């Protein structure tokens, strides 16, 4: 009864020339990735941008996650408290360390996964995390450097830099992960598509459903959904869209995986539905854009 991994979704290493422009690219390895609803752009092995948050200033009061809120159907249990970003580090490191007995980075990712959805279905265990999920890049700058040092100027006019990629048919956000801090199944307003990088830390863990398979996944999450939730609008009922792949999977939805591991990126195409988790102390950045 033990989690299966679902299959894993593409991985692209562009050379140089073909790392000329995201759009450019995207759309050359759409007829593939477009099949898959989710990929993964490992940049050239040079290509490395310096992390330019406000580290100094950077505070934030992250979203309390209790993974078994769902089954646990069938409210003054923890407030928010403000972190900085070391505060939050030591206490993501301590969580993980002590959840597993071991150091952090010994961890298996295939464990952390088999756990997090072990965790969800659970009834007996209730672990609760912290997310910082809220997080615009106006509040304390982008992780890329804007327009900075000399040899931060190709990083501040690069294609890849989520600051400067065509938005209009926002800015980007910024997600501080920790140990089992997760992200429920959706899909973008207006289908855009998505592009995300992880500037720092441990790996996180994606999961996506081309977009042939949109109406099909919905059908399966009318159909499991609980009731009091099963009528509610796409826009709402999406907040509490948690489900274990393997049960897409049993109901005949195609489902990839992917860990996203620090430097790489992470594209979701239109209507690809797709959801994750982290696998400890890491530092995202997001945005969505239209082509
Ligand atoms: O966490 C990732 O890395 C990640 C990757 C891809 N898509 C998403 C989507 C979210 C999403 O954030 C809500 C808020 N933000 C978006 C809307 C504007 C404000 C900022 C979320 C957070 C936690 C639980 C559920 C969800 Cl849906 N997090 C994603
Ligand atoms: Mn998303």
């Amino acid at each position: 009864a033990e989690f299966v991994p679902p299959p894993e979704c593409p991985v692209f290493e562009p050379s140089w020339e073909e790392f000329t422009d995201p759009l450019s690219f995207i759309g050359r390895i759409r007829p593939l990735a477009e099949k898959t609803g989710i990929c993964k752009i490992r940049p050239p092995k040079d290509w490395q941008p310096p992390f330019a948050c406000e580290v100094k200033s950077f505070r934030f009061t992250p979203r309390v996650q209790r993974l078994n809120e769902l089954e646990a159907m069938t409210g003054f249990e923890q407030a928010v408290r403000e972190y900085t970003l070391q505060s939050f580090g030591e206490m993501a490191d301590n969580f993980k360390s002590d959840y597993f007995n071991m150091p952090v980075h010994m961890v298996p990712t295939e464990l952390v996964e088999k756990e997090f959805w072990r965790l969800v279905s659970s009834i007996e265990e209730d672990v609760i995390v912290e997310y910082g999920a809220d997080i615009s890049s106006k509040d304390f700058g982008s992780g890329f450097p804007v327009k900075i040092l000399p040899e931060e100027e190709e990083y501040a006019l690069s294609g890849w830099n989520l600051n400067n990629m065509p938005v209009l048919e926002k800015v980007p956000w910024l997600y501080v992960g920790m140990c089992f801090s997760s992200f429920c199944w959706h899909i973008e307003d207006h289908w855009s598509y998505s592009i995300n990088y992880l500037h720092w830390g441990e790996p996180k863990t994606w999961y996506g459903v081309p977009s042939h398979a949109a109406e099909q996944l919905e059908e399966v999450m009318r159909e499991l959904a609980p009731e009091l939730f099963e009528s509610q609008p796409d826009l709402l009922h999406q907040l509490v869209t948690i489900m274990n792949p393997n049960v897409l999977m049993e109901h005949g939805v195609p489902v990839y995986r992917t860990n996203q591991c620090a430097g790489e990126f992470v594209v979701t195409f239109p209507r690809a539905y797709h959801s994750g988790f982290n696998q400890g102390y890491n530092f995202a950045e997001a945005v969505n854009f239209c082509t």
